[PDB]
């Protein structure tokens, strides 16, 4: 059986797709920073499925002078669990605004650490231990249309986009892919007004609707299996068009 | 029952693999062609013997005229005709050969033109007034922005194909039809290619220095039409094995 | 000697005001229209009063036909006719109007794809094929990727421009032919248009929170077919205020 | 009063060029600089001897770290106190060198990456609108960002998230009437350290003139878009390229 790494996989999109990994036949390493008791009822969960397939790895993903050695570490647990790792799936992300009018130099290493750094270590030590491997960037299908305020989280994005690029590049050689989900809206922030929740679904042409979880996991599902072997430095909008309507 | 397909240009090549891999997740296909007769009754042929009256042929000249129009219209009809419905169409059928700015020109228009934009969105237009699942997927090209040299025609067919994916897939979201694309870089190679021509491309593809099967094509159009695409529209799949990301 | 340009569909709004930029900096023009010939003489008369012998009208019906690659080679040649050179080439004229999926449709598609496309590539033929900084500007759309609801073949027609730019920019360096484009957001509305309605497009754009004059529009034309631009070739500057950034 | 601009990494090359076209067309400047003292000052010199107290230096480094908020901010600074106004930013500087993914420290490596490719442009740009006619900033972008050179991930993610930043900033400073654009070189000066045969494989490809850009072809483009000439240009990025970007395998 193949094993998975999910940044981020104790809630929410992350949790879905790991859950689908799982289902798939994947053994995953569970990721997380401070949702230990989502990440470890996650494991018990699928555990009670398949015993021995799923376990938790803790690791604040800011950028430090630690994060390349806690990068390592993360993909030396997936092979500590399972003595491979097939796929790596960078869902972890800081998201927040930054208006240009914590310190800034803490949103920095939070929302670039996030979304890009780590990202980036996370491939190094992938590739660096290297079938049908991949990695999947979860990008956002608004980056170029940003939300007001949000400079730094839209440069991560961006930032996350030229990884997959230049990774699938680099990587091919090694029968690595590297593409991206890109989801518009799917499960709205926790701390989002209502009112503002329904702002942003009714603006989505395809149903006046959010994404579930599972339906971007079904795109990160894809671009892992078989079926996508001709596919990299992909990155696929899963946005109900949300990208496509204008002001 | 069954939902129906339409496939465009699908007795060769990649529109056949595509039409095939629809019949295996069970759907009803119209084999459109233009001139390879016997080839789209061959595979009419081969998916009826699998399972009885899934395949009919239709005819049909894609090149931009007054006519085209009523020609797109009958396909979609010829769907409804055979089996009732008309749940998936595949926009694959394409005219490619150079057009040097330095046939007539007008001919040159109407094939590249007519194949590659007018008759997807003649089509397109058909297949919306007449209708659990509906989508439509057009075969674009990963290279738009790195053309060959000396086909302004096909790669301005191909950008008007863009366009229409995500014009379409904005306008007919509230009809609950989704509107994709699959942007090969090298499939099936063309049959008119020289030996080291063909090679010369091979080499520069990042993944395996080799061409797409026309199948890994037809496994993008299949993932789009799924139930696991369900949210996805107006998104266009690369899959050309980061060819695209290759500078020159 | 002075330079000579093409403009298309100048003899109102956007092409007027780059026809009279152009003249400013010292080119002869041929100011192209087809129904506005009392504006076109007019235009014609006030720069020939500015300068004797520096402007010309050309009339010309763009829609895609039979004839229209005759048609573009005669307004390239009205050009040498009158100025015995052409350096730059505006591809402004443009029909707009909505053509929803669900006029004959054929008529649509001649008039949108014609003189959004086709024309501009006829257009680009014969003037390369006539042939120092020579260049050619399109008049293409920064919305483009958020396109107008119901606008498919114009949305169609300003992608295979963007792939036009892009393609002839690539095919004609070697002759030092240098192709660009400048993408509006909102400029000139209609002038019938409600003022509220206007204002709900004006209100959209971040920077100023109003609509391009026509002569703004001008202004980055007037920098790619300058000397400050000689080593930009297949780039569409957007001017358009933010607009294209501004999500739903 | 003449208005006036900071130049990062102004000392040289391209950024060189920028700062003398911008103070041809009539602007003060502030020549940024990191190690480079001699030719930065040699271009104060001149600038001065052509028109006095128009030019000044500013030394920094633009590696991320805690205190390059601080410095970015002193930049700007040295700006007004200077000439009493800051009118333009051109985001110049750039650390350039590959970063393979498979095998001085990584994390020195995104700082340097990163923090002048990307965070120092953000920091700069929060710092000049904090302090505020025709403002604006124009970011020196890649215009081979999409097709990047094999090996560069770090330096193609820093470029990307300049482009991130120019959209998003280009939307948050339109109500302050500062518009943001970008620079997009393709092949341009090419790097020092480059021998000649190698400087010739990368001319080759470029279709307008099988040549580089000249310094001075990218400043032209800088300055259309600082002019009046582009006054309703925001959240644009103009390829300077010769065609490069268009080009396949
Ligand atoms: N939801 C949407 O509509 C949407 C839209 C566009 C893009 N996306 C992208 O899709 C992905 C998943 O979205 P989501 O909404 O599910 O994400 P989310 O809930 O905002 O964040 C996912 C997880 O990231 C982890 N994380 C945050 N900061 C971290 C840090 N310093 N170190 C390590 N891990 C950290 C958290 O783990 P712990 O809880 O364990 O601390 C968190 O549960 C993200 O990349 C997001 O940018 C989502
Ligand atoms: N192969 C590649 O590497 C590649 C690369 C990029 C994009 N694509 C796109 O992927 C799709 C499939 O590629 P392909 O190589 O399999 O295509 P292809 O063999 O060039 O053409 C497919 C079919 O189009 C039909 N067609 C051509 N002109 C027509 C006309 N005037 N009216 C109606 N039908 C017409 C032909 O049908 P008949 O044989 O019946 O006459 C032909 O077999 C095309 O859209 C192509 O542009 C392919
Ligand atoms: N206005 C905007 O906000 C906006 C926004 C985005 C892009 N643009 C682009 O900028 C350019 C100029 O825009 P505009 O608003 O000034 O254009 P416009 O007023 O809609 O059209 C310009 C001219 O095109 C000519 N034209 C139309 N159909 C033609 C045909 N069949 N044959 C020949 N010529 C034809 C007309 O010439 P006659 O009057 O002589 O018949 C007309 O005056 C266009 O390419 C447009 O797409 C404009
Ligand atoms: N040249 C090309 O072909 C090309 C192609 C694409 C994009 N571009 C972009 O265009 C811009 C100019 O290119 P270029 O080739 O002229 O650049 P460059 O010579 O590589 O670098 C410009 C300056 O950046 C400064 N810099 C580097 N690291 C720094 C640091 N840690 N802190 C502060 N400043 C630092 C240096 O200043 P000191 O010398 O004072 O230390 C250097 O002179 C860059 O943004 C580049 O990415 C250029
Ligand atoms: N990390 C990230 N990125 C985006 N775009 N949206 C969200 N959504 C909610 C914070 C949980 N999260
Ligand atoms: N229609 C089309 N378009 C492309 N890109 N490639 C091909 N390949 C060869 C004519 C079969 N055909
Ligand atoms: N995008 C576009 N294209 C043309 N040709 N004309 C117009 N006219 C504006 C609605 C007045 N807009
Ligand atoms: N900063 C930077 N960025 C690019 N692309 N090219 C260059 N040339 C560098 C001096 C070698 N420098
Ligand atoms: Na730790
Ligand atoms: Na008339």
């Amino acid at each position: 059986a193949p094993a998975a790494v999910v940044t981020g996989a104790a809630k929410r999109i992350g949790r879905a797709i790991a859950v689908k990994l799982h289902q798939t036949g994947y053994r995953v390493v569970i990721h997380y920073h401070n949702s230990a008791e989502a990440a470890v009822s996650l494991a018990d969960e699928l555990n009670k499925e398949r015993s021995n397939t799923a376990v938790v790895c803790q690791a604040d993903l800011t950028n430090s002078n630690v994060l390349p050695a806690s990068c390592e570490e993360i993909i030396n647990s997936c092979f500590r669990a399972f003595g491979r790792c097939d796929v790596l799936v960078n869902n972890a992300s800081a998201f927040y605004p930054t208006p240009l009018v914590k310190t800034v130099e803490t949103q920095v290493a939070e929302l670039i650490g996030t979304n890009a750094i780590a990202p980036f270590l996370l491939t190094m030590s992938f590739a660096q231990r290297q079938s049908n491997l991949s990695i999947v960037n979860l990008c956002d299908a608004m980056v170029d249309q940003p939300c007001m305020a949000f400079s730094l989280y839209n440069m991560g994005k961006h930032a996350l986009v030229g990884l997959t690029q230049s990774a699938a590049l680099e990587l091919a050689p090694y029968g690595i892919r590297v593409n991206g989900v890109a989801p518009g809206v799917s499960l709205l922030p926790v701390a989002m007004g209502e009112e503002e929740k329904d702002k942003w679904r009714r603006k989505v042409p395809l149903g006046r609707r959010e994404a579930s979880a599972e339906q971007i996991a079904d795109a990160v599902i894809f671009l892992v299996s078989g079926s996508a072997q001709y596919i990299t430095g992909s990155i696929i909008k899963v946005d109900g068009g949300l990208s496509l309507v204008h002001a």
